[PDB]
């Protein structure tokens, strides 16, 4: 029936001309040796991305679906959302957001420049006046850094980004922003994934697992999900949106955006040319995350009913999905999972690698990440979130004339503070670098590195400075990722750490705090890390 895209064959151009690499990488050539393996996705690869996302789709629904789609509309309707004053929408605009084709950008929008406000007024009026004309969109290639994988086919192609002009982007927010803030939690409750800290996700997963008498879990994925969304799905989304208590002006505009933007439209490149036409989800629009989350939830939950999964507990973050149910023995479990996979396929949401049932929580990848366990200070099992460190290490070794990785180090040091790989590798490297630059109290991305212990204790807990006896799985995976990238093995990091520790101690003050809280693990003879005033 629907086929997701169609193409003029015009070249998908780059935004910010691709940066060449350099013959020395000074910040990272002590981190890892095999720099040849770290690459960034060229926009030449754009063509290849297209082939992988262009394909016919055919949907077929059923009682199961229809029943869910009803229950969800009942839930939508206990929700009332408001319009957003054009002004308020302008304020929500990101600072460096792509400028408008009509002579203004986010500076102007955020400051409520008169010209910017005129245009946004006229765009919005035209939404209310006209509910048919497709709104044009731009298509670009997002470049991102990765490590090469021969198994999974050398280098990945660039992701395609597709988005309307800035004017429309604001209007979108006027119409929909309050829904996006209210609806998911309404229709999905506990299952709405974004509502949780990394630490709460773990607590959630664990509570689910524990309350099954005999747990099984699995996780469902689609690398190319935006492609599987059908024009019907989108309209069924509007159907859900309108199910709320809304201003009549809202309703017209939601509907008009649906028909003119969300359902599809043409696609132009940077150089202006016509590039294609889209009949699936656009990646760059406001409702992308809300739609994906909600849609996937309907289908998934219907499929659980087709397949006969007993007592399911879900967690949904856009495309990413984890279900934790009661086992019907392994023999039935394998069948039910195939059923699910059939059902989803009929619903037009087929997967990459297909699901398999698992009976141990560590083996379930949720959100490019997963739970694992180590031992805490008093010797109790302590559970925490983690992941394959390949991409993080790859990106930690990315240096262009225009780009520095120091920020991504910090990102990961915070996010994954309790992991063995942050604690032994990234932290050791990160402080070792800044010591030598004597730039320890600079502020990177609005954080001061001498505040980490504090920041860490507040987001992760004093135990995150004391954990030991990491799992076989984690230890094997880390070992392997360092060997893969030519970083030193953990024993070498232990040394570097002892020494980075010495210096931080001798510096006194807030450095020695870092020195003692962050690097206790590295010493032969532990200190007794009491809680931190600054933390609360």
């Amino acid at each position: 029936s629907s086929m997701s895209y169609s193409w003029t064959g015009a070249l998908i151009t780059p935004c910010s001309p691709e940066e060449e690499k350099l013959p020395i990488n000074p910040l990272s050539n002590s981190l890892l040796r095999y720099h040849n393996k770290v690459y960034c996705t060229t926009s030449k690869s754009a063509s290849q991305r297209a082939k992988k996302v262009t394909f016919d789709r055919t949907q077929v629904l059923d009682a199961h679906y229809d029943s869910v789609l009803k229950d969800i509309k009942l839930a939508a309707s206990k929700v009332s959302a408001r319009l957003l004053t054009l002004q308020q929408a302008c304020q929500l605009t990101p600072p460096h957001s792509a400028r408008s084709k009509y002579g203004f950008g986010a500076k102007e929008v955020r400051s409520l420049s008169g010209r910017a406000v005129n245009h946004i007024k006229s765009v919005w009026k035209d939404l209310l006046e006209d509910p048919q004309t497709p709104i044009p969109t731009t298509i670009m290639a997002k470049n991102e850094v990765f490590c090469v994988d021969p198994a999974k086919g050398g280098k990945k192609p660039a992701r395609l980004i597709v988005y309307p002009d800035l004017g429309v982007r604001v209007c979108e927010k006027m119409a929909l922003y309050d829904i996006t803030q209210k609806l998911p939690q309404a229709v999905m409750g506990a299952s709405y994934g974004f509502q949780y800290s990394p630490a709460q996700r773990v607590e959630y997963l664990l509570k689910a697992w524990a309350e099954k008498k005999d747990p099984m879990g699995f996780s469902y994925d689609t690398r190319c999900f935006d492609s599987t969304v059908t024009e019907r799905d989108i309209r069924t989304e509007e159907s859900i949106y309108q199910a709320c208590s809304l201003p009549e002006e809202a309703r017209t505009a939601i509907h008009s955006l649906t028909e003119r933007l969300y359902v599809g439209g043409p696609m132009f490149n940077s150089k202006g040319q016509t590039c294609g036409y889209r009949r699936c989800r656009a990646s760059g629009v406001l409702t992308t995350s809300m739609g994906n989350t909600i849609t996937c939830y309907v289908k998934a939950l219907a499929a659980c009913k087709a397949a006969g999964i007993v007592a399911p507990t879900m967690l949904v973050c856009g495309d990413d999905l984890v279900v934790i149910s009661e086992s019907q023995g392994t023999e039935e479990d394998e069948r039910n999972l195939r059923a699910f996979t059939e059902a989803m396929t009929r619903y037009s949401a087929p997967p990459g690698d297909p699901p398999r049932p698992e009976y141990d929580l560590e083996l379930i990848t949720s959100c490019s990440s997963n739970v694992s366990v180590a031992l805490g200070p008093r010797g109790r099992r302590r559970y925490y979130l983690t992941r394959d460190p390949t991409t993080p290490l790859a990106r930690a070794a990315w240096e262009t004339v225009r780009h520095s990785p120091i920020n991504s180090w910090l990102g990961n040091i915070i996010q994954y503070a309790p992991t063995i790989w942050v604690r032994m590798v990234l932290m050791t490297h990160f402080f070792s670098i800044l010591m030598v630059q004597d730039t320890l109290d600079q502020n990177l991305g609005g954080v001061n590195p001498l505040d980490l212990p504090a920041i860490i204790e507040r987001l992760h807990g004093l135990d995150a400075f004391s954990m030991h006896t990491y799992s076989h799985h984690e230890l094997t995976r880390v070992a392997s990722a360092l060997r893969k990238l030519g970083a030193p093995p953990l024993r070498v990091w232990k040394s570097r750490a002892r020494a980075v520790r010495a210096s931080l101690i001798s510096r006194g003050g807030k450095a020695a705090v870092c020195g003692r809280y962050l690097f206790n693990w590295a010493v032969k003879t532990k200190l007794k890390l009491t809680p931190l005033p600054e933390a609360r």
